[PDB]
Formats: C-alpha cells, sequence, structure tokens
C-alpha cells in the first residue's frame, strides 16, 4: 500500500501544518519566509500527534507555510475549505504517466507528486510568484497552494497541491494541450479512445482551423497577460509549459468566445512550469516563449 | 563649486535617464530588476548628451530603474512631475550635519547623499520594500523615489531620492524625532533657537505629558502598521531610525488627533532607515522595535 500510506499522511499532515497554523494570528510575508521548511512527526502513539493504521511512523515537512497562507488567501482559497477538501474528504488517485498524481473528491485540488529537482526548483521561485501575483492579478500561472514533503522508512515523497484548471463542475467538449511547436505532437491512438480527449497542436490546425473566436476587449486583455506570463516564464529561464484549454459549447468564470457559429465558454491555465536550466542557449527559453504567444494567436483568434 | 558641479549633473542626468525610459512602454517588475544598473556619460559636446557649464565632463548611473518608476508609479508621482520638480526647478541646498542634502523647489523631494556602503545596502533591501508597499499600504516607511550615482573626475556621489513628510505646504506647529530611547535625546540649544524646532523623547514627555489623543478607529490603524514596519524592519536587522511627527493645531493627508483639548492634524513617517548590520547582539533590532511601538503608544494615545 505504498499509495494508501501516503494517502492518509497528506491528510493527517496538512491538518496539523495548517491546523495549528490558523491558531496563530497572521502577519504579512518576509523574504526570510520563503526558505523556511517546518517539519514535525508523526509516531503511533503521539500526544500532540494522533496515530493510525495510515500514520505507522514518518515525519511530515512543509515548505514556506507563511508564504502559502499567502498564496492561498490571494487565490480565495479559506482555509477551512482548504483542508476539508483535502484533509476531510477521502482524496482519489489516479494514473498520469514512482510518481503519483491524487485528485480531491471535490475535484478542485490536483496533487502531484514531484522530484528533488522539480521541488526545490520552484522553492527558489517562490518571489518571483509573488511578485507576478501582485502585479498581474489574472495571471494564467498554475495555482500553487502549497508544498510538502511525506517522508516514509528512509524515502522522501515531495509533493505539491495546486488547482486543477479543468475541474468537472462545467463540462468539457473538448481539451487541448498547446506548446506552439508540431514535432510528434498528435495525439496518441490510446489518448483519442477517451470520451473528450486532450488534442494537441497539429490536431488543433486540422480540427479547428478557423480559429477560436473573441470579441476586441476579450482578446485585448488575453494577449496581454499571455505576454506578461510569458516574460516572468522567460526570466526563470523555463519551457516545455502549453497551454491547457478548456472548450465548452454553451459561475461562469470562462471568457466569452465563438466556434464557426456559436456560443462558447473556455477555460484556460499555462501548466508544465517546473522545468528548466537541467543543455539549452541562453536565449533559448526566450525563442519559445515568443513562438508561445506568437501561437497562442492562431488559436485564439479575433474579430 | 562642488554643489553646483553636481546640482546640475543630477538635474540633467535624471531627465535622461527617466527621459528615455518613458519612450519605453511599461512592463513588470522582475526581480532581475532590481540588480540592474544602468550607466551614461556626459561629455562636453556630446551628440544624444548635452554639453553643460554644470556638465563639465562626468557618467550618471541609475540603479534599478524600472523598480523606481514601479515605486514611483505606486507612489503616485506621475513622472512629468518628477523630472519637472527636480530636473525644471532649480533645487536649493541644505546644510545638515562630504554629504550634501539638497531639496526640491516645490520641497515635496527630498535629495540626500549615502555612503556606498548604506547604498549598496538600500539596494539589498528592494524586494522587501517591494513586498511591503504590496501588502501595506499605509506603510510609514521611508518612499525611496529613486537611486543614482554622480561620478565625479574620479569619486562618486551616490545620492537618494525620497519623498519629504513635512513638506511646507502645510504648517508645522510643532516637530518631533522619536527613538524610544533617552539618552542624551534632548535638543541642543542650537536647535531650540530655530522657529520649529524638531524636539526629542525627553523633550516630549515633559512638553506633551497628555499624549496626543486619537480615536479608536484611528488609532487602531496606527498601531497596527507600526507593528508591521517595525517587523518589516526587524527583519532587514534595522535600527536607529525615529518617527518624524509633524504636529497641526487646526489636502489634509494627516490624522484626526487632539491636544489636552482642541483639534489637530499629525502628520509622520519613519526615518533614518538605512543602518544595519555593521557589533550589536543577534536579537538587538528586535528588542530596539519593541522599544519603539511600546513607545509609540505613550506618544500616540487612546480614548
Amino acid at each position: 500500500t505504498t499509495s494508501s500510506a501516503l494517502k492518509g499522511a497528506i491528510q493527517l499532515g496538512i491538518t496539523h501544518s495548517v491546523g495549528s497554523l490558523s491558531q496563530k494570528p497572521e502577519r504579512d510575508v518576509l523574504m526570510q519566509d520563503f526558505e523556511v521548511v517546518e517539519s514535525i512527526f508523526f509516531p503511533s502513539q503521539g500526544s500532540s500527534s494522533t496515530p493510525g493504521h495510515h500514520h505507522g511512523d514518518f515525519k511530515f515537512k512543509t515548505y514556506a507555510p507563511i508564504a502559502f497562507r499567502y498564496f492561498r488567501e490571494m487565490f480565495g482559497i479559506r482555509p477551512d475549505d482548504y483542508l476539508y477538501s483535502l484533509c476531510n474528504e477521502p482524496l482519489i488517485e489516479l494514473s498520469n504517466p514512482g510518481s503519483l498524481f491524487y485528485v480531491s473528491s471535490d475535484d478542485e485540488f490536483i496533487i502531484k507528486t514531484v522530484q528533488h529537482k522539480e521541488a526545490e526548483f520552484l522553492q527558489t521561485l517562490l518571489p518571483g510568484y509573488f511578485m507576478n501575483l501582485n502585479q498581474n492579478m489574472r495571471t494564467l500561472l498554475p495555482k500553487f497552494y502549497g508544498l510538502y514533503c511525506v517522508q516514509a522508512d528512509g524515502k522522501n515523497i515531495r509533493i505539491v497541491v495546486m488547482n486543477n484548471l479543468l475541474p468537472r463542475a462545467v463540462p468539457m467538449h473538448l481539451k487541448f494541450d498547446l506548446k506552439g511547436s508540431t514535432y510528434k505532437r498528435r495525439a496518441s491512438p490510446k489518448e483519442r479512445s477517451k470520451g473528450v480527449p486532450t488534442y494537441k497542436d497539429l490536431d488543433f490546425m486540422q480540427d479547428m482551423p478557423e480559429g477560436i473566436l473573441l470579441e476586441n476587449d476579450h482578446y485585448t486583455a488575453l494577449s496581454r497577460t499571455m505576454q506578461r506570463d510569458c516574460r516572468v516564464l522567460q526570466s526563470f529561464k523555463i519551457m516545455d509549459y502549453s497551454l491547457l484549454v478548456g472548450i465548452h459549447i454553451l459561475m461562469g468564470g470562462i471568457p466569452a468566445f465563438n466556434s464557426k457559429g456559436e456560443r462558447l465558454l473556455v477555460f484556460i491555465g499555462i501548466i508544465d512550469i517546473l522545468q528548466s536550466y537541467r543543455t539549452v542557449s541562453v536565449h533559448r527559453p526566450s525563442f519559445y516563449a515568443d513562438r508561445f504567444q506568437k501561437f497562442m494567436c492562431s488559436t485564439v483568434f479575433r474579430k
């Protein structure tokens, strides 16, 4: 039960870590806060912790606690809802190729697994992530809610908690994953035997040759924050990220769009961020991010 | 003419540096931006610059240009007004013991001189200063508008541009400079032969034994952002700063206050910041900042 052992510790780990944060009074974030790493150990019969069929014996670390309560707050995630969704309702597994990929019962939170490299990375990129939120409210970047580590019998599973663009609340008729490149960028046979498959660039150019149409006001805004997100991402030497796009042929938090003659609710966000600088040229990530926006404006079309 | 040589270069230096920034389109700040140092050289007869009786021959460096346009913007300093006030109206000198202390004609900007140490410092503390603005709008900290350096015949005069709490627009009947300490913290004989002298702690405790009274709403707010500013300052290992307080016995941007029976417009802000970590204990700055607020609540009184 590699999984059930993890599944429980994560729920038990967060209840404590975040629960006990909520007794302390809130106070602004300082630079020092991004580097903190608070831990706590979870024995079977520890008074101040709890025992468990899950909690056989382990330690639970949470990175940058105070930054993440900020980030949650700024995302509008009331902590009661956070730790209800995660720790109180049986979260559910999901195949997606040692790394796991869990999801909340309410399907508003993804819990991914991440390698030591990709995790320490994220950690270093918190201050830019902060500088981003506070300057670009409509940022299509991933919404990171938390970063933790379940150290288990001499092995560390580190995990990231984040939003889940396309939640299941509103149905998705179409899903595209887009990089602005082309090579082997079709869907696998397996993938198109799904119900609402996630197509890719080449698929999009033959299946949606007419673009996805937007009114000048909505397009302007989108162009604007693509450009901005791309400038950030570029700054961090990041690449191989894609624009996940949920089409809904109609809390409609989407944009006003049109097919080749019909009303739409698109739903989009940038994904697969944590990958940068470990042999690409010094001007590669720039090229990648130009290609990106320039292409997302044969994807999202105007007038 | 050590001074007139500086006075002109500063005006000529900023016009160019900031003027030419305004042709480029605005774009968000990134962490990389805090470390940039842009320069430009000012010969007598340089086409793309200008000549000058002031500009005999010098180089002009501006630190973190893009962060400072952000900070200006956030302070509501329209750049046309910035470089009119500074570069277009004859700024005026001021004794205040090689360091000079200029002021704008309109008296809305102080131009101080700073040593290599205190300047590089400020530079390192920009990201926290950013994290502060964006989290505490009513921050009693200094408003840094710009940081530059006039390299002159093989010597660097570095200078800081900032707000000027008590401007002369509204008259100041009383001025206090307060640290929450006491030792040799009286006014010099010279100082009290001024018109509107800047008294200090001991003076304040005998001259204002009745506090400075505030209504629960206004006091709450003040307490709150003292506490917060002090937490920031503490974080940066900073001390020997004071609360400059302008009393006006009545664009009234002050707070509602009362004397021992009369209406008031107080005007306050934290000053003398750039001094930290260069032999004080690891918990000294904390002690300094506790003393501070705890004392500023025998200075600013409630109910």
